[PDB]
């Protein structure tokens, strides 16, 4: 029946993640379970199960990919014996006669549901983990790009002192960074289930090898190094602990704050004209519509954070069936979801067009009225009065204010000092008063250290992964 | 105002947690800050401002305790000069007179508000971590303990192969490890904020050192080793990236699972008679696992205050927006005494699991019969006989006593039916020990041994000095 009568998710269709996508698809799905499968029989006939032939197994390694034929066979066999991994024991076996008596031998249905999640998981991380690098790459160019450029200051959305474009996005860089080492740490942490059996005892298995733990153990190992993993659980129920589910997406959700932050900030800055997102194909308005989307999609990974932290939290004893449906939800859906922000957010930072110009429009406009200290101090080194002159420059801010929020014009208050007699020891020396590259601190030095020393060593080992356009 | 006359939250007015209820103490939030601003000065003097003297050091250096008059003295200031810190500087000033010039030298309120907010995020960490170890090594001595107990397994929560009660006790655990690993990381990812001015550009610190960018940078640098940290934020706007207190609160998220899962569980054992929490003070026939449903209950309240952080981090425009503060003074302190009473119940609980092996092994041979159909028929098939022949008739049988039991509500009969069946003759005298739930439980108390001796050995090694005894 028709997509078009039937509900589509859009971290599946509306925005592109093929790649993401087709990690979490059925094809990918059984083809998965035949390699587990594949690889279940090279194991055992190397620890010892000599009942697997080398045909069989050359069979399968011809059939690993699943056709849409075979899909749409196991499909019949599903709805007929209930159960979707018998169905596909049954095809594999059709399509591989050699290997129908050996295909799952020992096995239960978690050795290829639940190995193949955790495969999808570390797959799903080293497609997002490129993405963030390159994101990291992008901005912090732009930050040292823009690490001497003054820019308003922000507390409480109020005029604040002067810091600079680079040096304020760094603040989005630090946060990446930290989503560098929680990504990092999480996918480097999966390993996988192995061969358990049905309550984790492996006592299946320990009988086909005629009570060897060590031939278990030996299978263990063999099948998880076979599939590239390092880790095996060694204590399992008849799952893996979903509570690996919650670590896996505690970077995502911490990700996701990030993303809104980040997007936030520049939609501000949309609006203050100060930052537009890239040109895309020129419009005086504009809208940051792909920021808008970001904060969109982040705020969305909480809830399916939430999902892992309550289905882990009432897995009754060796497993309940009440993760299943959910996990078929939230797993996919908070990867597919990183995928999109991180390929939004590389479109964004790739070129973020600044006008500096309206930078500094506002910073004339707010400046004046931080710069007391300045026009103090520089009195008081002419030989004036410090109180004196404290008071002189409230009475001409209470003006300028007066005339900014009482009348609308324009700030008016360094004008207003060139026309008080009071201060003529500094009338030429406004300018230099008034510089804003003399407010940002160490603003400049900050940003350049960062991306040149934080920045370059966490990136470092992902060098290769570093792209351009 | 009496305080039987006001709301008070329970994390800090009904359950034991002196120690961590006092790191988010009014007394020890302003001793903090004095702390903050003697390593200022001592900082401040060895980069090179001399207008601070060591007689003002050695002087702030005996009332870094705030006492309740200079808490009062505190408060009749923060309501005539609009403003916490202020008041506390010149309470701090006037208590000690030869440091009143000096203290707070060049620093916003900043440095004094959000580095002891991290100091506390840590120091309460390192009060957590000890308990976290205590709870893997009474655990695991209980895993070990029972590791070759058959009990019935349970899947879906039907009868399932047989496991053993210190295997099943070795998930519990390995959740754990992942608990310590990532509360460990979180502990040492935290830096400090240091001096970093309205906006984190230090401009007020390098104008106060004429211009010279090393000595902001070593002063940063050095403030922060002198309260003990390792790390310091290069990159600040106002205060800390309120991103950070996701990452810290995370591994407390992740370990309310860990806390709901064990003790749902025990919880349904205790339902079963299969294992009990320990005696307190002729013991009572009917027990309420009470303390596992407290820990149920508060591991539950530990999803909101992690999602508090992450909204909040979401919302936090340029260099900051003070939203951020009612709420971060709820879910820090709250999520941390939530967790240390979870960890103190979870000790007590763990010391003196109360086991009773007649009623699981009791369990397991009502369901075992069921269970064990292959068995019967491979019997059958080692005397000469036919594999078909011997799966029809168990099944005749089999679904004879599956009657019995639910239909009548009477005891398994199905080794019964087999001893009664000519058919069976051969292996009449093999059931007995056939049926031997020592036989069933698979690889469960060789991986229980070697996941104690090993995994949970290796991950206690470093934290040993923080195991005790009772
Ligand atoms: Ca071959
Ligand atoms: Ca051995
Ligand atoms: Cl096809
Ligand atoms: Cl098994
Ligand atoms: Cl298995
Ligand atoms: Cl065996
Ligand atoms: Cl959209
Ligand atoms: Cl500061
Ligand atoms: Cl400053
Ligand atoms: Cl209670
Ligand atoms: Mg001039
Ligand atoms: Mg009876």
């Amino acid at each position: 029946m028709s997509e078009y009568d039937k509900y589509s998710t859009p971290l599946s269709s509306r925005y592109a993640s093929e790649e993401m996508s087709k990690i979490f698809s059925l094809r990918n799905r059984f083809s998965t379970w035949r390699k587990l499968w594949l690889n279940l029989a090279i194991a055992e006939k190397e620890v010892g199960l000599s009942v697997i032939t080398d045909e069989a197994i050359e069979q399968m390694k011809q059939h690993l990919e699943i056709t849409d034929k075979e899909i749409q066979d196991a499909a019949v066999e599903e709805a007929k014996v209930r159960h979707d991994v018998m169905a596909h024991v049954h095809v594999f076996g059709e399509t591989c006669p050699s290997a129908a008596g050996i295909i799952h031998l020992g096995a239960t249905s978690c050795f290829v549901t639940d190995n193949a999640d955790l495969i999808f998981l570390r797959d799903a991380y080293d497609v997002l983990i490129p993405k963030l690098v390159n994101v990291i790459d992008r901005l912090s160019k732009f930050a040292l790009e823009y690490k001497d450029l003054p820019v308003l200051g922000w507390t409480h959305f109020q005029p604040a002192q002067l810091t600079t474009v680079g040096k304020r996005a760094t603040l989005w860089l630090q946060e990446l960074l930290w989503d560098l080492r929680n990504m990092v740490r999480a996918r480097n942490d999966i390993g996988l289930r192995g061969v358990k059996g049905t309550t984790g005892t492996q006592a299946s298995f320990l009988s086909l090898f005629h009570g060897d733990h060590d031939k278990v153990e030996e299978l263990d190992k063999r099948v998880v190094e076979l599939l590239g993993f390092d880790i095996v659980y060694p204590v399992t129920g008849q799952t893996y602990s979903r509570k690996i589910d919650i670590d896996v997406l505690s970077p995502l959700a911490s990700f996701g704050a990030t993303a809104h932050k980040f997007a936030t900030d520049i939609r501000l800055l949309a609006n203050l004209k100060e930052i537009e997102e890239p040109f895309e194909k020129m419009a005086y308005k504009r809208n940051p519509m792909r920021c808008e989307r970001v904060c969109s999609l982040a705020r969305h990974l909480g809830g399916l954070f939430n999902d892992a932290v309550q289905t882990a939290s009432v897995q009754w004893f060796e497993r309940t069936l009440d993760d299943s449906a959910i996990r078929r939800i939230s797993l996919p859906s908070a990867f597919l979801t990183v995928d999109i922000l991180l390929s939004t957010m590389l479109n964004i930072t790739s070129g973020l067009v600044v006008y500096p110009k309206v930078i500094e429009r506002r910073i004339n406009s707010e400046l004046p009225f931080m710069a007391t200290e300045n026009i103090i101090m520089a009195m008081v080194e002419k030989g004036g009065s410090r109180q004196d002159c404290h008071e002189e420059i409230r009475v001409l801010s209470h003006q300028a204010s007066a005339v900014v929020k009482q009348e609308g014009g324009d700030n008016d208050l360094i004008e207003r000092i060139k026309s008080t007699e009071y201060f003529k020891p500094i009338w030429n020396d406004l300018d230099t008063l008034l510089d804003p590259k003399t407010f940002v601190g160490r603003a400049p030095q900050q940003t350049e250290k960062f991306v040149k020393n934080d920045v370059a060593n966490a990136l470092k080992p992902f060098e290769k992964y570093i792209t351009t356009e």
